[PDB]
RNA sequence: CUACCCUUGGUCAGGUUGAAGUUCAGGUAACACUGAAUGGAGGACCGAACCGACUUACGUUGAAAAGUGAGCGGAUGAACU
RNA sequence: CGGGUCCUAAGCUGAGGCCGACAGGCGUAGGCGAUGGAUAACAGGUUGAUAUUCCUGUACCACCUAUAAUCGUUUUAAUCG
RNA sequence: UAAGGAACUCGGCAAAAUGACCCCGUAACUUCGGGAGAAGGGGUGCUCUUUAGGGUUAACGCCCAGAAGAGCCGCAGUGAAUAGGCCCAAGCGACUGUUUAUCAAAAACACAGGUCUCUGCUAAACCGUAAGGUGAUGUAUAGGGGCUGACGCCUGCCCGGU
RNA sequence: UCCUAAGGUAGCGAAAUUCCUUGUCGGGUAAGUUCCGACCCGCACGAAAGGCGUAACGAUUUGGGCACUGUCUCAACGAGA
RNA sequence: CUGCAUUAGCUAGUUGGUAAGGUAACGGCUUACCAAGGCAACGAUGCAUAGCCGACCUGAGAGGGUGAUCGGCCACACUGGA
RNA sequence: GGGCGUAAAGCGCGCGUAGGCGGUUUUUUAAGUCUGAUGUGAAAGCCCACGGCUCAACCGUGGAGGGUCAUUGGAAACUGGAAAACUUGAGUGCAGAAGAGGAAAGUGGAAUUCCAUGUGUAGCGGUGAAAUGCGCAGAGAUAUGGAGGAACACCAGUGGCGAAGGCGACUUUCUGGUCUGUAACUGACGCUGAUGUGCGAAAGCGUGGGGAUCAAACAGGAUUAGAUACCCUGGUAGUCCACGCCGUAAACGAUGAGUGCUAAGUGUUAGGGGGCCCCUUAGUGCUGCAGCUAACGCAUUAAGCACUCCGCCUGGGGAGUA
RNA sequence: GUCGAAGGUGGGACAAAUGAUUGGGGUGAAGUCGUAACAAGGUAGCCGUAUCGGAAGGUGCGGCUGGAUC
RNA sequence: GGUAAAAAUGGCAA
């Protein structure tokens, strides 16, 4: 995804100004990137190498979503409805 | 008459099975996929009309120059008319 | 009411035309040709023998004649097409 | 129709047996569809009592349709009539279908599929002396002809002869 | 060693093909020229005049069970033409 | 406190509830009714094998093997039912 | 109280689920842990002591011991639980870097084969030597043109990239990962990974397309005792493309992954920093201590020293068979 | 009358024995055929795969060194 | 660059 679009996503989900590392920001950007590669894979179904990157991104999102639910369930519930992930 | 064909018409009680697809639920990164429900496929199933003619008995100067009786096959189809 | 004085399918025929010892074959325009399209009447009564056909009652369709509310009256704006 | 029960016979030919509906249950094998109604069993009348319902109605009523229990009668309750016999193997043909009108219905024909070959379009092929047609108002994923015949696994060697 | 264009492969096999032949052995039967399995000395199988399998299907051909019975032992009686 | 996954599904009185009956007694123990539960890779279900233990044999120990005599508990009494 | 480079043994390689394991500080709790008390763990036996049998065996008596036991009282370091912090791990941002990483279109040039003509002539081709073959119906050779498929010389390097298998003309589009610096941010969010789930050379299989080259099978020639080979001339599948299937290789570093620690010297790839030199990060080679090893060897790219987790081994054959 | 041992009937499951015949394995004469591997084993060998051949094996494709004189 | 081609076999003991 473009740095412009990424920056827009950070601003939408940043917990505080200057926040770039919160699970919310990281999950949101990951969600965008997963969708973009899923789009690539629809046209290019035999780009196995790119799909592997997508699999790693899905796992990293899962692990952060696991951590957030563990720490703050409200923050989790708000993030999943906002990003439409479940 | 009969064979095939052309054009235009008609007919096929009732019962059964339950394809694809779809929807919902679950499931997935997205798909596969799973379960219900829905759906109504087929030279599909059983069985009358109808069409046929496997067996057998009768009939054999016949009721009949090819039939009758009892069973028998198909019966939405390459159907029958 | 069914058919004709309506329509066309397959098919048949076919002015000229094309082809062919002859006879004749083929074929265009155009015709003909229902098994289909279009198309205005029903109930009751009645004979030994006919009936949506006769009769009784109540209808419908096309056309004609007359009188016509109204509308028009020649680039026409009433009307046919 | 005693007793027997295929001893009959070329051969169970014919006959007998099975048969309805409901419930339980159901194998090898398989192309996963099937096989299957597999098979093998159980129930079925009438009366009374209690009692889930559904359709149509304001309701009543009417129509449909169960369940449980307790009784009654006969040799027997789909009390008549009508309604699969079944199973295990082997050959052949995949299959539905077609055929010797009137001695053969089949393992024969056809078939979807395979393959070879011809054919560039006024196509090849076919009918006609021709004209004119079919092919096709189609155009090589098409059309004619030969052979093979679902599907699965396969399909070896020989071009000397014709 | 001789010959050929090349010498039949896989699979299958007393077979819708096997003369000899009721081959031989095993199974099934009290007893089986049929049948099934196996064997291979294939008279004279063999790969699209296809080879070998094959679920489903068959008024197909074939062998064996269960049930059933006047088919039979072996006939008898009754109804009707 | 036992082996086997070349045993992965198992169960319909089954899991729970309600009521009644029944038992010294609690309880699906049983029976109607209602619901769809219960169990299982932390090995259910199946199959095989086996009485269990105090002990006993061995081993430096940790372990391994075994379950005579004696004592405890359980089960059985020709087989099966009452 | 053993191992898995070469002896038997690292899954071909990822993505991940359960499970196992997990950085630093504080506070608290007390499940594990530690320390007592109480009850109980029959008797017999074992063990120890003593006593009785002439001794011993044996008999008797008293201790001692035997729980993964229960109940209850303390301790709190560690493990666990709870609460609150931290930034070193792990990520994110920001600023840079290189790359045959992947997918899909498009564009080139060399060469091979075939076909068409011109010139031209008696061979060409091939081998150890031959022959089959091709050619005289004009071959081969040479010149020019056309058709088609496949692969990309030079660059090119123990070079680069990728989890592995792999990836080499160029262009564009889409897309994955990695490294350096910085220290915005988050704040242990981590590691491994049974069962799962994907990817996976080549050959092979299915459907459709394509067919230059090479080439199982197959056919000639030759060699040979024979030659079902090696060599020669041909040649089909296949080799190529698409989409499915297969799921295996000495899929190898015969070396599982993660983390930290432990002499040096030298080359190279992509960076960073400071004065050609020095320092530094991540790769990639060679050489070589300590240590390790049966030896060979390995040696900061461990096969050294450690901790976590997974897979695997237990004589050979039968057999990777039934 | 309910329940009910034993018994009967039926379709399945599992186990063991046996069966014409057939398959590979093992062992055992100094049997027959060839010579595939070990040396550059006389075509380096081996791994996966495909196909072919009396037999070991051959050949194609990819891979490995656990090969490669000068 | 090469390269000459062909080039089989030989009981178990001690
Ligand atoms: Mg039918
Ligand atoms: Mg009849
Ligand atoms: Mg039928
Ligand atoms: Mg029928
Ligand atoms: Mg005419
Ligand atoms: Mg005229
Ligand atoms: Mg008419
Ligand atoms: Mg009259
Ligand atoms: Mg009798
Ligand atoms: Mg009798
Ligand atoms: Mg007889
Ligand atoms: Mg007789
Ligand atoms: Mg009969
Ligand atoms: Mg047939
Ligand atoms: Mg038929
Ligand atoms: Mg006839
Ligand atoms: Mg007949
Ligand atoms: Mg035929
Ligand atoms: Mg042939
Ligand atoms: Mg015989
Ligand atoms: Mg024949
Ligand atoms: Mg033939
Ligand atoms: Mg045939
Ligand atoms: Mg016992
Ligand atoms: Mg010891
Ligand atoms: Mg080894
Ligand atoms: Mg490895
Ligand atoms: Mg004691
Ligand atoms: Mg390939
Ligand atoms: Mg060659
Ligand atoms: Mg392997
Ligand atoms: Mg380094
Ligand atoms: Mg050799
Ligand atoms: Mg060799
Ligand atoms: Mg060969
Ligand atoms: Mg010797």
């Amino acid at each position: 995804i473009s740095q412009e679009r990424k920056n827009e996503i950070i601003k939408e989900y940043r917990v505080h100004e200057t926040d770039t590392g919160s699970p919310e920001v990281q999950i949101a950007v990951l969600t965008a990137e997963i969708n973009a590669v899923n789009e690539h894979l629809r046209t290019h179904k035999k780009d196995h190498h790119s799909r592997r990157g997508l699999l790693k991104m899905v796992g990293r999102r899962r692990h952060l979503l696991n951590y957030l639910r563990s720490k703050d369930i409200q923050r989790y519930r708000e993030l999943i409805k906002s990003l439409g992930i479940r």
